[PDB]
């Protein structure tokens, strides 16, 4: 089934690359109706980033969660 | 950049997982305007497929091409 391929890739993808900044936590994300958005940041490193005044880890990536547009 | 996690994520993606038929030679694939279509088979395994009269394989998973929608 083509859902699950897609499925699995961004269960995969979601585990294996962490918070850009603290390298551990796994990364923020949510649903948009369509499409899943992983947050480069976990939320805190996130709020963090702000306090310090840093926005170079600010960002998303998102991911149509369906295999078929 | 998040383009470029994309990018190289589909690079990848592409890269590790071969054609589910004869397991070996890459996928075929094309673009859709905004999203990169990979399907399930190389062409050779697709039209094969189709002169032996077995439709298992056939399908395809579509990717964004951008980090946002
Ligand atoms: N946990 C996080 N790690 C890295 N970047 C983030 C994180 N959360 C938000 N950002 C970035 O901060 C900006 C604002 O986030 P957000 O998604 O809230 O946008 P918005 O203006 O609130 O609209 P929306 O509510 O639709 O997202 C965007 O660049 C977003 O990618
Ligand atoms: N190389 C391939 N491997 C596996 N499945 C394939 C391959 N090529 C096509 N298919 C599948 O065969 C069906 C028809 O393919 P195709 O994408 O040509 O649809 P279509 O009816 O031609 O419309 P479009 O031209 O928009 O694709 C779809 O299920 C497609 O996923
Ligand atoms: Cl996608
Ligand atoms: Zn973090
Ligand atoms: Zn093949």
């Amino acid at each position: 089934d083509d859902d699950d391929k897609k499925t699995n890739w961004l269960k995969r993808i979601y585990r294996v690359r962490p918070c850009v900044k603290c390298k551990v936590a796994p990364r923020d994300w949510k649903v948009k109706n369509k499409h899943l958005r992983i947050f480069n940041m976990c939320k805190t490193c996130f709020n963090n980033s702000i306090d310090i005044g840093d926005d170079t880890y600010h960002g998303h990536v998102d991911w149509l969660m369906y295999a078929d547009s």
